[PDB]
């Protein structure tokens, strides 16, 4: 009948990762919930722009909708939490941190600070490096040149580990890959997948560096319009993306690895006790006062 707005979302991911599936989910049920008064339009592979300027549209009034995590970090120190090396233990435990009373600090801290309301989470496979020559400690690193994304607790352990980390935009990275500006990026597999950066990475190097979630989101100045029924819409709509997006995420992970081995890439065993120590020392060392509390709790 009706149809009073389009909602513009966009993500880094493409058309068969998980994240997409998701937000086209949400879009279905949202529009069933209002009648079609509210309907939304999904750009997969930063069609819509890179995820910081997306940020900055959603603070600016001309984006709606973003999939974003720990680089909101830039706004709410925070958010550093979605993502902090070797502390979460597997979905479980982030379901629990995410859903709880650290969950709603880190949620209103970013609706506060950066502007922006995450409405569903997602958890996330493990972060891997990839490479074109295998590394299994921190020794082997020796100055690569590698990318992380716009994420400064990234970039301090990076460094602190032995390479030179770049942060660039997720789309920038196949084609700097390819004309060898970096020699890695890190990941969980479904991105690796998404990018195809098994057509210039050799290597998978298994160090499960980051087990992280990242949330769905809206402009707080897109939430602030809505009436409170298209509110508990939005909300209810999110909670049965969540849901689906889940069983997606289980599935990827029974088949991601099989499929890059399949297009030629080598998975390789790393010193993970190395890694470890390394990173968790990197981390304290440079984790925010704001902060540092709960990610010593969670190293114990
Ligand atoms: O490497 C990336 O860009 C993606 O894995 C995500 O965008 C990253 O985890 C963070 O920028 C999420 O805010």
């Amino acid at each position: 009948s009706m149809q009073e707005m389009t909602l513009k979302l966009g993500h880094l991911a493409n058309e068969q990762n998980a994240w997409h599936l998701a937000a086209v989910k949400f879009g279905e049920e949202l529009s069933t919930l209002t009648d079609g008064r509210i309907a939304v339009e999904v750009f997969p592979n930063e069609s819509l722009g890179k995820e910081i300027d997306l940020i900055n549209g959603m603070q600016l009034g001309t984006v709606d909708m973003t999939i974003t995590g720990e680089s909101l970090q830039n706004w709410a120190p925070m958010a550093a939490l979605l993502a902090v090396p070797y502390a979460y233990k597997s979905l479980e435990h982030m379901d629990e941190v995410a859903s709880g009373e650290i969950g709603e600090q880190i949620k209103q801290q970013i609706i506060e600070k950066a502007q922006v309301r995450p409405i569903a989470f997602f958890a996330r496979g493990p972060r891997n490096l990839t490479s074109q020559r295998p590394i299994t400690s921190p020794a082997d690193l020796d100055g690569m040149k590698m990318r992380v994304p716009n994420v400064p607790l990234f970039v301090d352990v990076w460094s602190a580990l032995g390479a030179s980390p770049t942060p660039m935009a997720f789309s920038e990275v196949f084609t700097s890959l390819q004309n060898g500006v970096i020699d890695g990026q890190e990941n969980p597999l479904a991105l690796i997948r998404s990018a195809n950066f098994n057509e210039v990475q050799g290597y998978v190097n298994q160090t499960e560096h980051v087990r992280s979630w990242i949330y769905l989101t809206i402009a707080e100045s897109t939430w602030a319009k809505l009436s409170e029924d298209d509110q508990n819409a939005v909300m209810q709509a999110a909670a049965t993306a969540q849901e689906y997006e889940r069983g997606l995420l289980l599935e990827s992970l029974a088949e991601d690895r099989g499929y890059l081995e399949s297009k030629g890439m080598t998975f390789v065993e790393v010193d993970g006790a190395a890694f470890q120590a390394a990173a968790k020392d990197a981390v304290l060392a440079n984790v925010s006062e704001e902060i540092r509390p709960i990610v010593e709790s969670l190293f114990s």
